[PDB]
């Protein structure tokens, strides 16, 4: 005999719509058994729960059992497997036999991909036999049902693709336990906080709002993180106290962590009373900063220290970018009220080294959003079915977590291989990419940025609206802009700043025919010439006559460097026309 | 037809064909054939390829015995012709396409299901069937 | 031109005839398998044949058709040849009318353009005032 | 002959040859040989090359045993000679070309089949054969 367990039903929240559906399907057959028997109509047999790990699949099942008050038969993935080749099958039979005999009951199959995976992926004669046993059992239930047998088979899996298509057909009802909403997260936070003494400054609503792609397990951890952060005060107190009881002078210290450890080791049997303190909103923010879960293994590239102050000029472009990306992320209220859908993607095109890569990062930084950079051919594999699968995976990861900027550097590699016939592998990848782009427009958060030094050979299909429609040109031909760039570069030095010198340098003819990369090089060249002057002068004086070093840079150094240096890019006609 | 040990499956296929040829007139019905005989290139198992071979051998045996007084017709049902091995496709001669279900057919199916239910007078199964395009 | 209402015109014709309509768009045809692509195309025509009158619509044909004038691969060659074969077959029996649409006409094989296949080349545009007000 | 584990395949080949040499007179028929013994350069698997080796070993064993009273002839059928490994080609001595059925050949085949039927006087098998292009 196996009676039900006592689990809290008030623990799970944020699953309003899904729980309602589950109720409808499970309540009628289990609770009103006499009614269903009289009518003669047939009901729901199998309920499959899917979604990521730690989503509360096992808990939901346990809760449902306890709440209804029916008999719970837990079937875990390795619980039925025996030693001899026959005991496993015998046990499966006994499980189903006892289950049909005693009613009402709930059979729960936790982690089903370990028992019934694809029969083509299993070359063993035992695994295929087990799948067959399950099928046979399912049929037996269906036949017995009109008498008074009431058993519902619940099941939980982490991946639907690994399951055998045959068992998928057998199971009729499916519930997706995915990613929660703002309201849902708020509820989860309250459930966890329930046993804690929160301060008045804590607003769970604010936490929930500023918590984008976090799951039930993640929120659980954020609460735990806060607990550890608060108890740092007690650690400091103990350290001071220990250094007074056992001084040990300066013999116990070589470093800081080691000395702390040693003091505690000496104490051992010393019991201390811990005061119950309340948590602040500041402690939660600190805890949040140190958390990185769920989509941590994705390959999340951290945002650099690049701001708008690092980019000289391009003020028009800055404003346009703010509208498109920062507009929807920071002000969702504004967009919903006016009536327009949020963006999908932009394309940065123009001459090399003009700040395209920088702009992408800068925008990501500003928005305080996530950033992923895939450059040129970082997709392709040696196998026949991995490149396409990988692309699919990227979009799946992006869909799961948002806000994020997906950056594709040098699209000049993948896109031109369409207009002229070359390969089959390249064809499959680009077609999958087009497919993935089309399959996303509603439920944004993921903004795709593309960059290319060559706008020439690219397929018009990719350019079409809904895919990468906003074509932003990054070029450089004006005087005012150059002065701003010079100031921006010479801003990051640390007396003598000299503004007048910067303007004059910009005015010169040689400077007119330059680019961002060229100006950077000029600055470096000037610095090198200055070093030569400092070295020659200092060595002569020290040897003949130790003095001080002068890092100052005058105009003579700039003038000499300017005379020598020549431009990189020659013809702008190629970029503009094509 | 699938068993536990690597040999019982093949033995059963033989027994099925043997009893079938012995007793006549009969109709052998192979329901869902893509699970037994899929493409031999897509099956990396040594048992699956062996089963396809057993079916082929059985087919030949029937052809030889036939002029005596053996009358057996092999019916088969599949959901997808692409998944079937081109070899077995060649063996089978007659093909019938049971396509898109009709208005009349849907009406009949609805009646079969409703049979145990107490329907009201305002319900017109004919109207339901008409406004039900691509449902199976 | 791109986005002139090709889909709308196609539906209007189909609706008026009170006939069936099937729409297969560009890359929503391609699979990972090799020998299944040709069998799938055969299946589409078989389904269309079974339920006639029907209009078979192919949106954005710029993908499949240009891979003839220049030697790319073997897979693309088989698919296009099967398509040409399927088109030639349907003409006397009829009931199934194939409509193709593309925003780009340049690189296309003249063989597909020949009368009896996709021979009737109709040029479409969008320059009307009344329509623009409705869109706004 | 192919099994599940890496060894059962080879064991079976041995058993086939062993039983065959023991019992005489017999005819061993290898149907579709390019699937078992293809070119060893085109097969990057360590199992396929090993199987070709097993066949070669078996062939030698027969030659040695022969002067006692062992009478076994190995027949084989293939669709393409170019796909076969040059090594096995050398082992095999006699070759028969079963070519394309011409107008004359088709006429003969028709007669073979009609043999048990009561044909009318208006039937000219010669006319049928003439107007039957690519039939096997
Ligand atoms: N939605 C949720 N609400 C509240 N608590 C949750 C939720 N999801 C998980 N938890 C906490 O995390 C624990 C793990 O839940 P559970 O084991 O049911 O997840 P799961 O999806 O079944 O994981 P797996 O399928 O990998 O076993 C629970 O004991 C619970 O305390
Ligand atoms: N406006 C700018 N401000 C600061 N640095 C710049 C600017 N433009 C170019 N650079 C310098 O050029 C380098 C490359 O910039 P970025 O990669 O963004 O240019 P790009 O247009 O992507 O061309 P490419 O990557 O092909 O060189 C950076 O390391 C940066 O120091
Ligand atoms: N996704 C859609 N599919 C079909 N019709 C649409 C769609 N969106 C809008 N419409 C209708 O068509 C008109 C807008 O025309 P639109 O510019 O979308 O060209 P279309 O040919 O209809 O769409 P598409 O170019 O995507 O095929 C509107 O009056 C609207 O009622």
């Amino acid at each position: 005999r196996t009676p039900p367990t006592k689990v809290s039903i008030l623990d799970i929240a944020g699953v309003d719509d899904t729980l309602q559906r589950l109720l409808k399907e499970v309540w009628f057959p289990l609770r009103g058994g006499e009614a269903c028997e009289k009518m003669g109509y047939r009901y729901d047999n199998g309920v499959l729960l899917h979604g990521p790990s730690g989503c509360g699949k096992t808990t939901l099942a346990h809760a449902i059992a306890g709440s209804i008050g029916v008999a719970f038969i837990p079937v875990s993935a390795p619980s039925v497997i025996g030693g001899t080749s026959g005991e496993s099958e015998k046990n499966i039979r006994d499980v189903f036999d006892e289950a049909i005999r005693l009613a009402p009951c709930l059979i729960f199959l936790d982690q089903i991909d370990a028992i019934a995976g694809r029969r083509e992926s299993a070359n063993k004669g035992m695994e295929s036999r087990i799948v067959a046993e399950i099928m046979n059992g399912m049929d037996r239930i269906r036949q017995n049902t009109p008498l008074g047998k009431n058993v519902v088979v619940l099941a939980a899996t982490n991946r639907p693709e690994f399951l055998d298509p045959a068992i998928r057909r057998r199971f009729s009802v499916e519930i997706d336990m995915g990613m929660p909403s703002e309201r849902a997260r708020e509820q989860i936070l309250r459930s966890l906080t329930r046993d804690l003494s929160l301060a008045d400054d804590i607003n769970f609503k604010e936490l929930a709002k500023m918590t984008p792609g976090y799951v039930g397990s993640d929120l659980q951890y954020v609460v735990k993180a806060a607990v550890s952060e608060s108890f740092q005060a007690n650690i400091d107190s103990l350290l001071a106290q220990a250094r007074a009881k056992h001084p040990a002078d300066h013999l116990a210290n070589v470093s800081q962590p080691q000395r702390d450890w040693l003091l505690l080791e000496a104490h051992r049997d010393e019991e201390v009373s811990w005061p119950s303190t309340k948590i602040t909103m500041e402690q939660f923010r600190k805890a949040v900063s140190l958390v990185q879960p769920a989509s941590k293994r994705e390959g999340f590239s951290t945002i650099p220290d690049t701001t708008w102050s690092h980019v000289g000029a391009l003020e028009d472009v800055r404003k346009k970018l703010e509208m498109s990306i920062i507009g929807p992320i920071k002000n969702p209220e504004l967009f919903t009220r006016v009536g327009i859908k949020p963006a999908a993607g932009i394309l940065l095109w123009g001459p090399p080294g003009c700040g395209k890569t920088l702009v992408a990062k800068a925008v990501a930084n500003e928005s305080k959003a996530n950033f992923i950079s895939i450059k040129g051919p970082e997709l392709l594999n040696k196998y026949v079915g991995e490149s396409e699968r990988a692309v699919r995976q990227l979009f799946s990861r992006a869909k799961s977590s948002a806000p994020c900027i997906l950056f594709f550097d040098q699209m000049d590699a993948l896109v031109p291989r369409r207009d002229d016939s070359l390969s089959d592998a390249s064809a499959r990848v680009v077609n999958t990419l087009l497919t993935e782009l089309d399959g996303v427009g509603d439920r944004s958060g993921i903004y795709v940025i593309g960059a290319t030094n060559r706008p020439d050979m690219i397929d018009e299909a990719i350019r079409r609206p809904g895919r990468l429609g906003t074509s932003i040109y990054v070029g450089l031909p004006s005087a005012e802009d150059r002065v701003k760039i010079l100031k921006t570069l010479y801003r990051n030095t640390v007396q003598g700043t000299t503004d007048a010198d910067l303007e004059k340098v910009a005015l010169d003819l040689r400077c007119t025919g330059f680019s961002g990369a060229d100006l950077g090089n000029l600055m470096q060249a000037a610095a090198q010439a200055c070093l030569e002057r400092v070295y020659t002068q200092r060595q002569q004086k020290r040897k003949e006559g130790e003095e001080e070093i002068e890092p100052v840079i005058t105009m003579e150094d700039w003038e000499k460097a300017l005379n020598e240096v020549k431009p990189s890019v020659k013809d702008p006609e190629k970029y503009m026309h094509s």
